[PDB]
DNA sequence: TCAGAAGCAGTAGAGCATGCATATATGCATGCTCTACTGCTTCTGACGATATCG
DNA sequence: CGATATCG
């Protein structure tokens, strides 16, 4: 999910990763990568009738990115109003008023984050400071200290504010293996599967529709097999990924979508309408990658686990975990941090209070000076009648005199 | 007698929310409200012919 | 034929 307003503290006229409510007000819109969670509002109405009522605000994103929102009809409507930005190049943004003629300048540059086809991050240069938004990110631990952009004459840059991933940021997924282990074991696996009759399939029940590419180009590469999918249209303009995929069922690996698979896959039929070739029946086994089962384990697991005769579970994060969270932000050691997501258990306070120890606030301070005055007792009520026998005791001891005058 | 006027019920067309599981992405499906418009049913009253009285 | 009151 994304817990994120698509409003910066620093720079509120520009909106990141949501168009809903309160963004449709703003002078250029950000769009990190092509996920459902980090796209609504994209289509409203309100937001068409407003593109169509305006020339100088546009969707700033990654050109893959870009190709992949265009291939879809229902945002066909910003093909005009899209203008794609290279990684790694500090570019400058005029975030212009429409109505007014005012204007402002502000640099952003975009920086890769290992998510999905077109992720990337977004790092802001202006007047109130230098935020960060690394929005659905991940990065193993000591990598943060190889961004070349994230740092400036050797050292890292003062960062005000980091609108940082928190999908996995609780001690239960402590450390999420690297997506090269999850990738060799579900190699192995499938290799050992259909290496022994031309009618052996996998399955891979993938719920995100982009992130799994590299498991699909990985697994094709080491197999000369080509994986099946729904639509490969997408990536007419990637040759890299799209000579892995396929339209045709006749293949063994195939990572096609359907709401209702689970039911076909238990009467041994894959998403595709296809349950036999040549009237011989398919032995079919499913791997699903996923991270929220693996958090949930209660003992030592292993990366490729065995629910059932023909049903196996993969490690497979495109989320940077707790550890590898902890690591980034003490590295970058910002100002603040904010919270993009919260976690399905964890709560607000806990992942506050988990963020708070790593950001730049080493500043204290002794507390106010109360003052003292108009002491609570007026009258000297401890005072003496003065009556005494003035014999038994000694003289008094007269009242000294000082007449000195510095 | 019957035209015309209320009064009420149904729908098109747009729009929006939520429910989906151990997924953090679902997009996808589904089900609801709102509003203007049309149609049917019930009610009313003026009206003109024609009955009746002079 | 008046023209008044029905009655539909
Ligand atoms: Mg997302
Ligand atoms: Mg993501
Ligand atoms: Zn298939």
């Amino acid at each position: 999910m994304s817990s994120f307003e698509g409003q910066m503290a620093e720079y509120p006229t520009i909106s990141i990763d949501r168009f809903d409510r309160e963004n449709l007000r703003a002078r250029a819109y950000f769009l990190s990568h092509c996920h459902k969670d980090h796209m609504k509002g994209l289509r409203a109405p309100t937001l068409k009738r407003r593109l169509e009522c305006s020339l100088k605000v546009y969707l700033y994103c990654s050109p893959v990115t870009k190709e992949l929102l265009l291939t879809s009809p229902k945002y066909r409507f910003w093909k005009k109003r899209i203008i794609s930005i290279e990684i790694e190049t500090p570019t400058q943004i005029s975030l212009v008023d429409e109505a007014s003629g005012e204007k402002e300048e502000i640099v952003v540059t975009l920086l890769p984050a290992g998510h999905c086809p077109g992720s990337v991050m977004f790092l802001f240069q202006g007047n109130n400071g230098t935020v960060l938004y690394t929005g659905d990110f991940r990065l193993a631990q000591g990598e943060a200290a190889r961004m070349e952009l994230l740092h400036s004459g050797g050292r890292v840059k003062d960062i005000q504010s980091v609108y940082l991933d928190t999908t996995f940021c609780d001690p239960r997924f402590y450390q999420i293996p690297s997506r090269e282990e999850c990738l060799s074991g579900v190699l192995e696996l499938v290799r050992s599967w259909i290496t022994r009759s031309p009618y052996h399939v996998v399955w891979l029940n993938c719920k995100a529709a982009y992130g799994y590419e590299y498991l699909f180009t990985n697994l094709s590469e080491e197999l000369g097999v080509q994986v099946h999918v729904n639509k490969l249209d997408m990536f007419r303009n990637m040759p890299e990924i799209l000579h892995h995929l396929t339209t045709d069922r006749n293949t063994q690996i195939h990572a096609c979508r359907h709401p209702k698979a689970e039911e076909y896959f238990q009467w041994s039929k894959l998403p595709c309408g296809i349950t036999s070739r040549n009237r011989i029946p398919l032995h079919i086994i499913s791997i699903k990658p996923s991270t929220m089962w693996f958090g949930e384990r209660s003992r030592k697991t292993n990366v490729i686990v065995r629910t059932g005769e023909s049903s196996y579970r993969a490690c497979f994060s495109f989320h940077s975990s707790y550890s590898e969270i902890k690591d980034f932000l003490s590295y970058l050691c910002p100002v603040n941090a904010y919270p993009n997501v919260i976690p399905v258990g964890t709560t607000m306070d806990k992942v506050v209070e988990i963020l708070k120890p790593l950001c730049r606030s080493s500043q204290s301070t002794e507390p106010k000076y109360k003052p003292l005055g108009k002491l609570k007792r007026a009258r000297t009520v401890h005072r003496d009648s003065e009556e005494e026998d003035d014999y038994l005791f000694d003289d008094p001891l007269p009242i000294p005199l000082r007449h000195k005058v510095p």
